[PDB]
């Protein structure tokens, strides 16, 4: 339906991407998005070891014959993280595209390029995207203030950040954060982007391998139900509002709050159970404010189909109509 710099550069049918999703980005999710015509990703760090990632990549290929990428998120944890070995695993497996995210991606980006692996780098500010462009990325994913996950500390929504980035970048641009339907796609394209990336919208799909109660919570939540935790630590993260996030905010509000004071609460182990058990209060889990626009649970195939079909109709019906 839509042909853009994104679809041509990455060889996918639709200008829609399913980026990094810790715990969630498993074979089932990626295959579904890949089979749906979009650019999918397996979460590298969701797999406990490089070897596990190799096994997951093979498992995903059993569910889809279409190409898919891998997300390599650069966690700030000072704990043993064999990124190099993970990269090696991703490369050896023949992955053609990788989505990097986090701080100082230089080292990894360069390596992937040396082996013919295209790199999409997700960043939260124009200055970061430029630095990445100078590093040689194939595309930049501009993540706005609306996004689930880490939006950085500038607090600039996509409506402004996107055109500000388009004003300076040359490589393809992927709008990320706050998108869920065709209206968002057109808006993103009009603002200078060539595709949209979504996370929360994919949680609310049939194939997303998470407990049904989590999918139900996204559907019930309005746009005002997310919290920004760890702002006082300059490690801001937008997560689903729950007893846990509210607690960490109370701790930060008290003053003199260190990571060790909340570590147990923001535990990834504790957060991974939300998805497997369905206990939305067990721990911290990522969700964007765009949840307020979501209230259904389609199969990925129809979702992507409907988004581009909705977008096309907005152009030829609504927009062209106003010009007629
Ligand atoms: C459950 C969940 C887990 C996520 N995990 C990661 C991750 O590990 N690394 C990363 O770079 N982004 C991660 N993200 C962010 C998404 O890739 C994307 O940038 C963001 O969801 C866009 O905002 P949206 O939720 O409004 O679509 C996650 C998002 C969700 C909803």
């Amino acid at each position: 339906v839509f042909r853009t710099r994104f679809t041509e550069t990455f060889g996918v049918e639709h200008p829609i991407m399913q980026g990094g999703m810790q715990w969630v980005g498993r074979a089932e999710m990626a295959a579904a998005v890949a089979n749906a015509g979009g650019l999918a990703t397996l979460s590298a760090l969701t797999q406990p070891s490089p070897e596990a990632l190799a096994a997951e990549i093979a498992r995903c290929r059993e569910l889809t014959d279409r190409p898919f990428g891998v997300n390599l998120t650069l966690l700030p944890t000072q704990k043993p993280v064999p990124y190099a070995e993970y990269r090696a695993a991703i490369i050896e497996a023949g992955i053609r595209v990788v989505e990097t995210a986090g701080n100082d991606p230089g080292e990894h980006i360069a390596e992937f390029r040396r082996h013919g692996v295209k790199v999409i780098h997700k960043c939260t500010a124009v200055r970061h995207a430029l630095k990445a462009e100078r590093l040689g990325v194939d595309a930049v994913s501009i993540d706005g203030f609306e996004c689930a996950g880490h939006p950085g500390e500038d607090d600039i929504p996509g409506l402004v950040l996107l055109p500000a980035a388009a004003n300076r970048l040359r490589v393809p641009i992927i709008a990320s954060g706050g998108f869920a339907d065709g209206r968002g796609l057109v808006a993103a394209l009009a603002l200078g982007a060539d595709a949209i990336n979504m996370g929360t919208r994919f949680l609310a799909t049939r194939e997303c391998p998470i407990h049904p109660a989590v999918k139900a919570a996204i559907r019930a939540a309005d746009e005002r139900s997310t919290d920004l935790i760890m702002r006082s630590l300059r490690n801001t993260a937008r997560v689903a509002r729950n007893a846990i996030s509210q607690e960490v905010l109370a701790i930060e509000a008290r003053g003199g709050a260190g990571y060790a004071d909340i570590a147990a609460l923001v535990s990834g182990q504790r957060g991974r159970q939300v998805y497997q058990q369905g206990d939305t209060d067990l721990g911290i889990w990522s969700a964007g404010m765009v949840q307020g626009l979501i209230d259904d649970e389609p199969a990925c195939a129809e979702l992507l189909r409907d988004i581009v079909e909705q977008a096309r109709q907005l152009v030829r019906q609504r927009l062209e109509g106003m010009l007629a």
